[PDB]
């Protein structure tokens, strides 16, 4: 087995990764001290979630966005652990941390600004994503842009993959999603939940098809080739170019839900590398996601589990 | 030469500071404006040192990217290091200032194993001809012998290097059951009767027994500082009172902590009973002074300093 030495890889983008910091609380004793032992700290990041499930998946995959100082290189580290590969953009900036506090069946959050880029950072790292063009052949955007970048960042980004051939998965919201989308340059995938979709469009939120088709026919959404649209445990629905689908999906064990999106897009991604038909590909994102949904863990799958679910997912144009 | 002082922080950690307006619980809450500091009691007493010109080497233990932290906060400063790299991660610990409250979140932090702990007192020996005074702050990381200041008093002793030392409950009390004894010890009032198991009293007859029962036998120096009223000490036979005027206060946290900067500088330059005391107090009171925890101004040394009053009690 020879190393590869072509575009067959993706490429996902963390422009704010945080040092998540986890603390499992008896009770939380405000004005006092809480003595804690058993704390987590991880790599944070929902393009770092997509990264882990890909590497799950098996596919040839390398994170890159920003990262500074000592808990840049925390992160860094946790991907060497896991063995997968990174080529992260470094600013004179700090990564940040966030807090979630466990207590008492709450989860008290902290969530840091994060470092502010400056315009030669910026400038560089659209340098280095365009040198990255030539050795990728999808490219998985989550997540919303740290300070200091222009509000047309993403739209910047997406251009440069367009001008290479190089589909874009796209996962982000409210006015991040509605910048890209009036700009010119289109992702080849959006997957909002239908929470997203509705108030980006200012409108009232309807879980029946007829409302969702028009939704996503919207001129808002023009030039985008697939919009899907997930529904936590109703499935999905989706539009591809001029068809829609309604994917319907099993009842299953949930534990924690959150990163099954993130999940879901690591799918869509893995499939637009490997060229899946669409039920194939709308089939993989939903059992990701589902997979993602039956662990406590944020952003991973018991792949022994897949093929049991897989073959129960029913996909129809409606 | 050997004109230095060296500072121990065992248990070091990346201290982070969040002021919101509200905490809300079970909620998320968005900040801009943190500050993450390299934390621990003898880092407090090496920036206070540093500040006022003392030449300071800080030691302790430090392990992976939070160790890297602190290091790089003391180069920014100039302050110089030389700890002792562990395998475990060197610690976070949490403050929350909302609504008037402070509440806080206290990593137990990485366990240090036999080999690294051994290791430690050998780079430790390594240091005892290079300085002339040792100021031990701050509790045991997990993992260490309870006898582990005992070793390291131990080593002091036998290079004849004074030891200034500011710990407090179980770990206080084993120093003190051993052979090998700090020169000064600087516990606040609470503190020194916790230990003893008896109930606070803030009266001179009092103190005097206090500090005079054999649990304190053979330490030249018992300075009980008394936050706002100053300070109580005994030197070797020698009771004194220290009393301190009134001043504008805006966080007295780490006051204790410049204290023991303070004696240690008197210890440093030999200075008599009077000036050490003096010199102890100006700082922790230019510290309440500041919002930061461990900062001094010297531009308003002096003045303070001229308005202490030593008494012989
Ligand atoms: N409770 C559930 N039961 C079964 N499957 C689920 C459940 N929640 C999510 N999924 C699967 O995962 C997909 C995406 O989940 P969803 O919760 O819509 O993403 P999201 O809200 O974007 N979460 P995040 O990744 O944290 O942003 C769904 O379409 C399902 O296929
Ligand atoms: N409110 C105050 N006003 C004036 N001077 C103060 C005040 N608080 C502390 N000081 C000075 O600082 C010295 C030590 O303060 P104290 O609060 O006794 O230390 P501590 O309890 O050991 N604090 P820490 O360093 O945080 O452990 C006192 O003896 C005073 O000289
Ligand atoms: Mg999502
Ligand atoms: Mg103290």
């Amino acid at each position: 087995g020879l190393v590869p030495r072509g575009s067959h890889m993706i490429l996902t983008l963390t422009l704010n990764p945080s040092v998540d910091i986890s603390y499992p609380l008896t009770a939380l004793k405000l004005d006092d001290v809480n003595r804690v032992q058993e704390v987590s700290k991880t790599a944070g990041g929902k393009g770092l979630n997509v990264t882990r499930v890909l590497a799950q998946v098996g596919e040839p995959v390398l994170a890159s966005g920003f990262i500074g100082g000592e808990l840049g290189q925390f992160i860094a580290k946790k991907l060497d652990h896991a063995d997968i590969k990174h080529a992260f953009y470094n600013i004179k900036g700090e990564t940040r941390n966030c807090i979630a506090i466990l207590h008492e069946g709450q989860q008290t959050e902290i969530l840091e600004q994060g470092p502010e880029i400056d315009n030669q950072e910026a400038a560089g790292f659209i340098k280095h994503f365009e040198q990255m063009m030539e050795k990728v052949e999808a490219v998985a955007i989550s997540g919303s842009l740290p300070k200091g970048l222009n509000q047309d960042y993403y739209a910047q980004i997406i251009e440069r993959c367009q001008n290479k051939g190089v589909p874009v998965i796209l996962d982000c919201s409210g006015a991040t999603l509605q910048t890209v989308l009036e700009n010119p340059y289109k992702p080849t995938v959006i997957k909002p939940n239908i929470s997203e979709l509705y108030q980006l469009l200012n409108q009232p939120l309807d879980e029946s098809l007829e409302s969702l088709k028009q939704a996503v026919s919207q001129p808002l959404f023009e030039g985008i080739e697939w919009i899907i649209v997930s529904l936590g445990a109703q499935g999905a629905f989706a539009k591809h170019n001029h068809t829609f689908y309604r994917v319907n999906i099993p009842t299953i064990s949930v534990l924690n839900p959150v990163g099954s999106g993130d999940s879901t897009v690591a799918g869509i991604t893995s499939a637009i590398l490997n060229h899946e038909n669409d039920h194939d590909l709308l089939k993989k994102a939903n059992t990701l996601g589902m997979l993602n949904a039956q662990e406590a863990q944020t952003g991973y799958v018991n792949l022994n589990n897949y093929d049991d679910l897989f073959n129960q997912i029913e996909v129809l144009e409606v």
